[PDB]
């Protein structure tokens, strides 16, 4: 008729080996003492032995204000109707903050089974002394898919933001690191975990900025969960299948985030240099002298897509809390307002102020030229090299529009959102091809449409590469061969001592870039083709310099200095562009094992320094084009 | 020392009124008999009475192969640290499919509390006889936030796809309708629910297509959950707060989906008419006679964004199962392959074949014109009206590109993804303004750039309206006044009997459209401005006809027929364009209470008929422009 019920008084830190059957139920009564100030965490471990296939043990932990219950061997879901089985289950117990200063709290563990044979479990309830996290101290722990871990941080006084950094040494147990408030329960199951709070799938790295304003209890729970499968982290997979051998050893560090002097140090470093250029130029001019809207039209046909998509799409995460959508550099992302990576946006102040200053140069030069025309001298276009500021204006505005088309990319950098930032750098890379060429020929408008078509073709090839973002080896070699063919065909179009010497030093760099693209197989294709863009640009600059050099004229120092400085800055910028060029892989999990701290002035990482050197180098090359054949203001041949 | 444990034998369909305290535990033992063929569902209801604030009851349902456990009064989360409290909790019990043909199965209900005073619950375990769903039979039920319901469907033989339709009568309890397989457990909690399966937040309507290939058990569970708050369905909100009065009365119907004859009936109806046009024209021509890439360049600058974004973004849902992302017409969406709304994509076969046929017309006419030029007659441009097929080619290709720019919108129609489909209809609406105008003037290229700028300005206003998609009343009235100002300014530019009579019938329709835009305040702005586009287009056509009518010439019938037929088809198309024009609101929940069944041939809804009549009307108007001033091939004044 009735069952045996064995009610017994148990203790902490003492393994209990008992056994139950279909007609026995074991009820253990643990107690402890909780204190207002110091907190502690009970963790229950249960482990059946040589378990039979009949019926699981069923465990119930009853507290004053919550009930937890599971069934051991725990069975978790695969993906395509697969089941994984764990002989060993553990959970920490959520307990609401205490009211009294110290009190005694009980809780009972109920073990029962419906299997008609004995089963020998192994209960053990243990106190946790490393529950609370401390600011700046690394701390390790192990957790399988059946043993979700969680710890508790609470902000000190005067810390209004921290950043949680979790880092494992191996890649293929997956994980989720959620950060929730301290209101029980705690969603730390494979299904509950993504319900609230901000989470991040991790493979080797995870980082989450947390702010005090979110949590009125001045604390939060860091919850670490390990997934049954590694598909969502790039891995591959081959009735229940035993999977109790798969741990993950982690390390959690919670350090304070920059307060306010980083912000001002970022502004007062953008403004303190990009205005240095302004003053330098305006003071140089006095010494020297006293000793239509097509770009914006295309940008407006693209902007409402870019602007609306990115603005709406950031808010989606900002209201969701799923940080696997936008591919920031989470170690260096210092949010202001609703902007997550604020520094990745000031870093585009260069392009803006530099395109603007280039325009303000061209304006003055054009009106000076028309005033000198009103002086009625023979140096209209014969004694000089025919002036056409129409394309200089184009460069000076395209730089401005680049300082906006990527400042919107760096709001949710993403797989789809990519081509915005770097494709617009081909346009400005194309114009330098035009003007230089145009600087030796009367009509280029017939080839201007062809240049627009060539840029569109490059963008289409970039789109194709982005579509096959997992580009096969055949994919890579196909582009390799077609680009070598393009180089070989382009060598002919430029046809002596140095005329053919150019080809000696061109094909080698073509091969070198292709070889690195093949061997690295970088996930990024457009930003890789950009490297070829700059390489061709610099080679063309050098070649035109060489051809100008086989005439008995003399280059004035004022542009020669520009050539050398622009070359050196392009030396820097490609370095900081290759440091981050592999830092973007398929899945946000391993697109996160390439992050890195803020390098310069606590606020800017690599990419934020490339957003600087790129603008300064391109401005330097603009001035090179403006002033390169400047000395030829007398010869009318 | 030890507790009282009262183990008792209970029965189904019999309310149990008992009471427990800190030192009593009640264990009820229910049993039943399960059969291989017929299935049934146990549903437990528990209801504490006049509950005190101390400590909840804790309930545990232990079965052979699963453990469920909750705590009554159940407390669920608000949004900003709010708690809602339910004195009444129910759950159905998942039980795995039985092995034997019939067997006896036990399960125990454990009720216990840690409160040191009596608490009077009310247990009741009831069998469910309407667990299994049947194909084609409506069925109702009630469910609060604490009582998640779920039922079981299993496909018959010969049904490889069904569509679940759930429809409530009131709007502000929210819901989630998940559809999962029949492997226990069943995720029917506010946190588990979105873990697997395909779900849909509902307010008044929900529909989910389900296919047999997904489920190897030839069955699935429909799970209905009611949310604590209505924020994610457009509603607004004002220690635990009692919320036990908020039900939701639903109705679930699971009907078979179209097998294959709908698909062929859709193709053989697109091909059976858009080729009727082909044969009609090619046979008309014999009787009558025997009795550069700018559009594609803009489309390519937009396509890789459109193509890549939409293709990637459909797969996101297709691998997620969260159907609150893409705004289909779920009642009419007949998927093929990975395409959800396949019919919404064939419906753009018109634009393709009709733009193509228009081009093939223009080609023949141009070569006929050049051959006639080789005949060396005086009717070069004087005796006729100056021929320039350059813009006719533009229309004939822009229609093709519209049959692709919206056929990609109708893959995940969305808030961001919108402007693709209808903005490209302004371009073709603009060209008809040009050519007609161009048909009376020698130079329009000076105003061609202005027309491009005007279209860009309209697109920018559309983008601004889309950004403020929740446009305020001040927003609407601002556009109202500025558009009336635009109409008043445009009236002057066209300056008699009828010259000023035109203005009498123009401002009235301007006011009428503005008034309907204000009163309805449609969520869609660009597609609303399109109505003004067609209205202005038709008025301009009529006006040019009137001015041609005050000359003593005679319009040939061949274009006059075209005028009248194009007018009537534009009569139809605007009707089907207004039937779906409010069917797109802010949230996918209520963007779903405007769906409707497939109207024509089991396969096409309203919007799929507008994708037809729009193409045919625009093609008709193209031929009107081509043939309108055709008779003037003799007059050289
Ligand atoms: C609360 O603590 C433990 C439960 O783990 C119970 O066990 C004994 O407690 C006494 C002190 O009160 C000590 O002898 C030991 O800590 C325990 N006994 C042994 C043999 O180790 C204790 O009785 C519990 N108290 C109540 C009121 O339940
Ligand atoms: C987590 O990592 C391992 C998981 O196996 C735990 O056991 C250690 O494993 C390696 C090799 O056996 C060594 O680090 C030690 O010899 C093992 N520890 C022993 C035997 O006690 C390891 O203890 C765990 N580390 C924690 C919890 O900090
Ligand atoms: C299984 O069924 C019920 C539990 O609801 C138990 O109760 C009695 O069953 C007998 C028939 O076996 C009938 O008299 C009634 O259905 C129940 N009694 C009364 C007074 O209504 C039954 O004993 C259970 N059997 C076992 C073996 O547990
Ligand atoms: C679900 O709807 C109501 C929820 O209150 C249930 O009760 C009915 O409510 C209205 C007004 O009282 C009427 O339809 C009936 O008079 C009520 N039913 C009664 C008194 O039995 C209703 O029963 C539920 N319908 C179901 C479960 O089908
Ligand atoms: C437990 O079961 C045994 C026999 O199985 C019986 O003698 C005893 O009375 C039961 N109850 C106990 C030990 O409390
Ligand atoms: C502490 O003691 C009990 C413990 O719950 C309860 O009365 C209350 O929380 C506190 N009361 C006093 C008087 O401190
Ligand atoms: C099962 O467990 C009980 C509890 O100790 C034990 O007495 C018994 O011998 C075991 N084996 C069987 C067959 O009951
Ligand atoms: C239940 O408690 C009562 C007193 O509270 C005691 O007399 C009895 O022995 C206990 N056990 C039962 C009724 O099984
Ligand atoms: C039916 O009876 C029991 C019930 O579990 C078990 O042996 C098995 O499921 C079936 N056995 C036979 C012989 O049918
Ligand atoms: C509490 O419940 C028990 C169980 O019936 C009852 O005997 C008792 O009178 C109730 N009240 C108190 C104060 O114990
Ligand atoms: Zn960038
Ligand atoms: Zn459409």
């Amino acid at each position: 008729g009735p069952k045996n019920v064995s009610q017994k008084d148990a203790e902490f830190e003492r393994t209990y080996v008992d056994e139950v059957n279909s007609e026995l139920v074991n009820i253990y009564t643990f107690n402890h003492t909780v204190t207002r100030n110091r907190t502690e965490g009970v963790r229950v471990s249960v482990n059946v032995l040589n378990k039979q296939k009949g019926a699981p043990l069923l465990f119930v932990v009853r507290q004053k204000e919550a009930v937890v219950s599971f069934q051991v061997p725990l069975i978790l879901r695969g993906m395509f109707q697969r089941k994984y089985l764990y002989q060993k289950v553990e959970r920490t117990l959520c307990q609401p903050p205490t009211k009294n200063e110290s009190e005694i709290q009980f809780f009972y563990v109920d073990v029962s089974t419906l299997s008609p044979v004995n089963t020998t479990y192994q209960l053990r309830v243990s106190r946790m002394d490393d529950f609370v996290l401390r600011t700046g101290e690394q701390f390790s722990f192990n957790t399988t898919a059946a043993q979700p871990q969680y710890f508790k941080y609470e902000f000190p006084e005067g810390v209004d933001s921290v950043i949680v950094k979790v880092t494992s040494n191996k890649a293929f147990p997956c994980s989720v690191i959620s950060i929730q408030d301290v209101l029980c329960p705690v969603y730390d199951l494979d299904n509950n975990v993504a319900f609230i709070g901000m989470y991040q799938t991790m493979t080797k790295k995870a980082a989450i900025t947390v702010q005090r304003k979110d949590f009125p209890s001045n604390s939060f729970y860091v919850v670490v969960v390990v997934k049954t499968e590694d598909q969502a982290c790039g891995g591959s997979l081959p009735e229940p299948v035993d999977q109790g051998h798969r741990q993950k050893t982690l390390s959690v560090l919670v350090s304070q985030a920059v307060t306010s002097e980083a912000y001002v140090s970022g502004m007062l470093f953008c403004l303190g240099i990009f205005l240095s250029f302004y003053l330098l130029t305006v003071l140089l001019a006095c010494w020297e002298n006293w000793r239509f809207w097509n770009i914006a039209t295309i940008a407006v046909f693209y902007a409402l897509p870019v602007v609306q998509l990115v603005i709406t799409y950031q808010t989606v995460v900002n209201v969701t809390g799923n940080q696997d959508i936008c591919y920031y550099n989470f170690l260096c992302a210092h949010p202001l307002g609703n902007l997550s990576a604020f520094n990745n946006i000031l870093s585009n102040l260069g392009y803006i102020l530099l395109g603007l200053l280039f325009l303000l140069i061209i304006l003055q030069r054009e009106i000076n030229h028309n005033r000198a025309l009103l002086r009625n001298d023979l140096c209209a276009l014969e004694c000089g090299i025919p002036k056409h500021f129409g394309l200089f204006y184009a460069m000076g505005t395209a730089l401005m529009m680049e300082g906006l088309l990527s400042a919107c990319y760096h709001v949710c950098p993403n797989y789809t959102n990519f081509q915005f930032d770097t494709s617009f750098m081909y346009m400005i890379a194309g114009l330098c091809m035009l003007k230089l060429y145009q600087k030796r020929h009367p009509d280029i408008n017939a080839s201007a449409y062809s240049a627009y078509a060539c840029l569109a073709i490059v963008i289409f090839f970039s789109v194709l590469g982005v579509v096959f973002g997992k580009g096969n080896t055949a994919f890579w070699i196909v582009f390799s061969i077609i680009h070598i063919i393009a180089t070989l065909l382009l060598s002919t179009q430029l046809y002596y001592v140095d005329r053919m010497v150019l080809l000696v030093m061109g094909n080698v760099i073509n091969w070198s870039l292709a070889a690195y693209g093949l061997i690295m197989r970088p996930n990024d294709f457009a930003s890789y083709l950009l490297a070829i863009g700059i390489c061709n640009l610099l080679l063309y600059f050098a070649f035109y310099i060489i051809m100008k050099l086989r005439s008995g004229e003399r280059i004035k120092l004022i542009p020669l200095l520009c050539i050398v400085c622009t070359s050196v800055v392009w030396g820097f910028a490609l370095f900081f562009f290759f440091q981050g060029l592999s830092t973007w892989q398929k899945t946000p999990a391993e697109s996160r094992e390439h992050n890195r701290d803020c390098i310069l002035l606590d606020f800017f990482d690599d990419h934020d320094i490339w957003h600087f050197l790129s603008s300064i180098a391109m401005f330097g090359s603009f001035l090179v084009l403006l002033t390169l054949d400047d000395d030829l203001d007398t010869v009318q041949r």
